[PDB]
């Protein structure tokens, strides 16, 4: 695997997608709703992706439940992360949620979902009910549960959005700011999940914490190195934010993400810029990214035979209905 995650246009690989997936700078492919028509089509495309790379490669997606579920039709609907803690059954249900979400991606040949959201609070319009809670305990208590489900089926985990996007309650510049003099609680959540060793990966917030550092966390040496590696001893993979959203052109920016301390970089919704990176960036391997590869393998028929799937999909459906 190389460092670059990119995307494709639709339901099937084009000639150009194929030539690009064979380039050793690509490490992974991130799928969106636009790449999903139906269960069999999804399987066929993921099979075509792995085939064109002729080498291990990652297939990722943002499948959190609720406001962010790329694949809905033909899947179990997963509730907003927020709901779990509102049932008096929350830990039990969050785990089922995480297990069901993870299990079904895997059943369709996807390695990982970019989750869980470890942000605190609901006031950030963009995070909202994507968060597990408004306080450190609620959040830790329920995302640990979601985390454990993911891991039970062999799915690598990704805490986002470090060091915490849940209080970004402002908005007329290009980059979002969070001007608190301290974000100690928001970050205590990432710290504990790191210490417990339950995250394989971490996605940084594209947010400036002016009290701390001038750069957006996703592109900040302080946040990704001093804080994330040195102060917290995180040992997993570090993603960049989508490098499409100062620093220079595509290849200039990627280079900064990497120097800032990202192990991998995402370039979405801009094919020309991904290609510019493939053509001009010196080749680097990210072998430790092998750790994100899904660890189990099964089909959707085999899965739908576990009592566990039958309970979980029934229990998620009613959890959703319970809080319309």
């Amino acid at each position: 695997m190389g460092p670059l995650w990119l995307d494709v246009a639709g339901y099937e690989l084009s000639a150009e997608d194929r030539a690009i997936l064979a380039h050793p700078t690509v490490g992974g492919v991130i799928l969106f709703g636009r790449n999903y028509h139906d269960n069999q089509q999804l399987l066929a495309l993921n099979k075509a992706i792995r085939q064109a790379a002729a080498r291990p490669i990652l297939i990722g997606v943002d499948q959190e439940g609720g406001r962010v579920q790329r694949f809905r039709e033909g899947f179990s609907r997963i509730p907003p992360a927020q709901y779990y803690a509102r049932a008096e059954n929350g830990v039990e249900l969050a785990e089922q949620g995480g297990w069901l979400m993870a299990a079904e991606l895997i059943a369709h040949d996807v390695d990982l979902s970019f989750a869980p959201v470890l942000d605190m609070g609901f006031a950030c319009k963009a995070i909202g009910n994507r968060a597990f809670g408004e306080d450190v305990q609620t959040v830790l208590k329920h995302s640990s549960a979601f985390l454990r489900g993911m891991k039970a089926v062999g799915m690598a985990t990704t805490g986002k959005h470090f060091p915490g996007h849940g209080a970004v309650i402002a908005d007329h510049l290009e980059t979002p700011y969070d001007e608190r003099e301290t974000i100690a609680q928001d970050m205590a959540i990432f710290r504990a999940q790191i210490e417990a060793g339950v995250l394989d990966a971490m996605m940084p917030a594209h947010v400036v914490y002016p009290h701390y550092d001038a750069q957006p966390a996703s592109g900040s040496s302080y946040w990704l190195k001093q804080v994330l590696r040195e102060e917290l001893g995180f040992k997993g993979i570090v993603f960049s934010d989508d490098l499409s959203m100062v620093m220079g052109g595509p290849v200039e920016r990627s280079h900064q993400a990497l120097v800032a301390g990202c192990d991998m970089i995402l370039i979405c919704n801009k094919r020309e810029a991904a290609v510019e990176v493939l053509d001009n960036l010196p080749i680097m391997e990210v072998p430790q990214a092998e750790a994100l590869l899904k660890k189990q393998q099964f089909s959707y028929s085999e899965l739908k035979r576990l009592e566990r799937w039958q309970q979980a999909s029934a229990n998620m459906q009613r959890l959703i209905e319970q809080f319309s």
